[PDB]
């Protein structure tokens, strides 16, 4: 069984003891109110349901005494009880690698982790609740980009003259993980403090990339500014241009931000965030009603050192339908209809 | 990913080492030997298996700073290698929490735990091997009531007096936690000791649940008392009645019992128990030969503090079958056919 | 909910501290080149990938107050994000098991695990890179053996006289382990050590195996040697004998060989292996390219007392095809065709 079967217990030395425990614990109690034109279809989707983030990881390091890189290890489960999916998480279905770093050259890492791109994409422009519209939202062709994903290698930097941070990478796609496709994607994020602030640029480039009955090629660029401040204030904006070119000649391009305000005061945190996709322009032609927006807010409260207690009130409000390439419709996030949803949650790490 | 991605470990402070890590190993050598009237059927289903329902958990405590009421959680595996199914079960799968409690109000618990009704009829009754008629037997339409549930809240009172104690939950349906449904249910159980003995009183009422072309609505009653005698003798019996009604009019109802009586002496238990379904009634007329029986015998030896080894043999003899409010046979626990089942394990805790 | 509900928790002291942590990290990079004739097909199965076979378990011990023999237990969980599969396992895929063991007879062990047979095809042979052509490798009809398999009732002898042993068990089979079939199987097997050779012997047969439209039964033999000498010289020649027999009155037989040479050399060694199966004999006729073959080269560095880097090459030339009894293809590890793969990785045990 396996590459070199079990055949690690019987010949190394178990290095006992040389692991951390760790875990996640989250949950939130979501209401959702649906407004899809359908009102049989709106009650099911909406409601009252808990969705229950919470999950177990490993993780250790080792100095092998004949190599200079250290060695990294980590193996993280999936959500224990999400909402919309049914119970129990697989171990490694959350961020699972081995990897090495040295202060000389930074950090590498094989296996499943976040792509540069949707790092940035996901924090903190997806925070709160705006990961409908900005994160898996749009309406562009083939793969705007990946999120989580295997088969991945993965370079982080340190930080270069206390200033300068960059993160690059490289990986299979999610048929070729399969042995069903060859598509394949790279990307590169860079980063750069200027004293309060930090400024962010990421591009993400997939290939091969097999949809509507078309090989596609995917492009995306994305700038943004992040800011803290002592008073409490933070900020973000973020800027995103997603060019999608397909095997018939056609060219599709679609843009996007998000930006978010907070003001944190003792023990307490204020929030508000915005983030949205603007027309899509498919062969040059702008397709009308095709942008989708999201607001929220949200008021955050200290109750531990390791934990906090939230609540959430989100409006999202999506785009009218697209035709794919195939002639037939091609799902969006906001397939299932514009929605609003009120929650409270807690989470806590040990 | 999620509601705030993996900013709780980029910004909260790592309560390390607070954690409990425990497990039952439980292992179930069992022989059935089927009687459906199909000699092929009857050697596929039948023959010698390892139940093996051993489970990995997780669970802890915490005192936030600036909250009076204790964190509580907990992530436990389901069953690891069970019989009939294949190996390896997700983390979560089991009772999978947050909760709060302060001794003055008892505890609230957030997520996927036991109903209030099933509680009682998963313990005492259903044990030793009567679940298949007791627990999920019947052919009532809709749902008799919910097993281990997601999308819970639930209430556990303190012991008040010593002698009083009451159990409170509402919660989602199965096809609403996937957002294909408007399916809820609530229940309450109540504990009285009265030196020796315990009442136990149960109610859970389904509601909104779409099976066989109709929606349905479920109530259930329960009622048992349980003794306890130093000389050694314990004795548990149960009586449960059923109302379902579907939305063409028509009613049904079915009701059922069980009992168990239980020697301890030193280091060993005997045990018999008896379960039994009573013939269901459709718009008030009996319907013949819808009613399952089981007799079940089982000696147990305390090998350790910390487990057990046991001996057990059963028979049950199941309905010949009905056809549901759509003209097609209702799946029941005897669609299977009548069988008996010996079996040896072990149970240990740590 | 189980055999015992979670009374386990209810009654019994919990043995705290009494589980260990362990896990084998384990990732492979592996570059493929497949050359099946189908151009789409080999650009789809080909490529790069990350065979990520990391692992996370618990095992322990417990001696029992009231019995002899000391109580084990394991539950290993599966690859966590393998080559051309998904991410996630779950918690019981590999070796887990309840057990006892006395000094005087060995040990004893109910679950998961390999046959005896399987154990000595998986190590020595298989490796490095074998395992497509020896282990699950093959063209017989039925089912040669078992890999790891549920179900089983096993024993492992002790080091008689310092030099023999014997392992052998019994289980159910594939089908029968879902309530579908009554195919069962059994082996047992021996080694001898002499000096610094030993000898190695196992039988494994199988009944009531389904396929094909038939009823078959399997007899698989297999001796081997193994050398290891203060020189870094060491080496492993195995030949396995595979009989089938159908309920249609045909008869199949097939043999197979591995090998493999290793020069262990300070914080190296190197390695080159050859398996290979001959040519079919069906009903006493020699089937017209049948034959496997596969030949594999690798350096590895032990570059921690619990970690080693490897580097490995190799080419897998299969079969052209084979038609089953029931006159349709019978799959075999060379249908998706042959393929060479280049490859480094990493293991570390904790
Ligand atoms: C990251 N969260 C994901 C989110 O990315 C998204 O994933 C969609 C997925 O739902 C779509 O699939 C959905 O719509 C299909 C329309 N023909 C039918 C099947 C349905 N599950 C996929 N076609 C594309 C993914 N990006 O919706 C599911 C989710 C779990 O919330
Ligand atoms: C630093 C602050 C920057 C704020 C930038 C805000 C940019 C706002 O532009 C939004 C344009 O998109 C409008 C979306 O229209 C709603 C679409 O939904 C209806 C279906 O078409
Ligand atoms: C314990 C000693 C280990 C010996 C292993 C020897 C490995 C090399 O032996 C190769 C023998 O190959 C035989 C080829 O058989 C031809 C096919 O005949 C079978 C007809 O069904
Ligand atoms: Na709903
Ligand atoms: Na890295
Ligand atoms: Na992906
Ligand atoms: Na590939
Ligand atoms: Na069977
Ligand atoms: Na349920
Ligand atoms: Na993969
Ligand atoms: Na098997």
């Amino acid at each position: 069984d396996g590459a070199n079967s079990d055949a690690a217990k019987e010949y190394l030395t178990k290095d006992s003891f040389s692991y951390e425990v760790y875990g996640i614990i989250a949950m939130q109690a979501a209401y959702r109110d649906y407004d899809s034109g359908d009102a049989k279809q709106d009650d099911n989707l909406g409601g009252m349901q808990l969705n229950n983030e919470s999950r177990i990881g490993f993780r250790g390091k080792k100095q092998f005494a004949n190599f200079e890189p250290t060695f990294i290890w980590q193996i993280e489960g999936g959500y224990v009880d999400p909402s919309f999916g049914g119970e129990g998480a697989g171990l490694g279905e959350r961020d699972t690698f081995v990897g090495f770093e040295s202060a000389s050259w930074g950090q590498v890492r094989l296996g499943r982790v976040l792509t540069p791109m949707y790092e940035l994409v996901d924090w903190p422009a997806s925070n709160p609740g705006l990961g409908d519209v900005y994160d898996w939202g749009g309406a562009i062709g083939g793969a705007k980009y990946q999120d989580r994903q295997s088969n991945t290698i993965r370079w982080d930097s340190p930080m270069y003259a206390d200033k300068f941070s960059i993160d690059a990478a490289v990986g299979a796609g999610d048929k070729a993980g399969l042995g069903a496709g060859d598509d394949y994607w790279g990307g590169i994020a860079a980063h750069y403090k200027l004293g309060p602030l930090q400024l962010d640029a990421a591009y993400e480039g997939n290939r091969n990339i097999e949809a509507e009955g078309q090989t596609w090629e995917n492009n995306t660029y994305l700038v943004g500014v992040q800011g803290w401040f002592e008073n409490g204030i933070s900020f973000f904006a973020q800027y995103k241009y997603m060019e999608a070119d397909a095997s018939n000649g056609v060219n599709e391009k679609q843009d996007a931000m998000s930006a978010g305000l907070m003001y944190t005061t003792g023990d307490w945190q204020y929030k508000l965030g915005y983030a949205a996709n603007f027309d899509l322009e498919r062969d040059g032609k702008t397709l009308s009603n095709t942008s989708d927006d999201v607001v929220s807010a949200q008021i955050m409260y200290f109750v531990d050192p390791s934990a906090v207690l939230y609540a959430r009130a989100r409006m999202n409000d999506f785009n009218e339908g697209l035709d794919g390439l195939d002639d037939a419709a091609r799902w969006t996030s906001g397939t299932n209809g514009d929605y609003n949803e009120y929650s409270v949650g807690v989470e806590y790490y040990f």
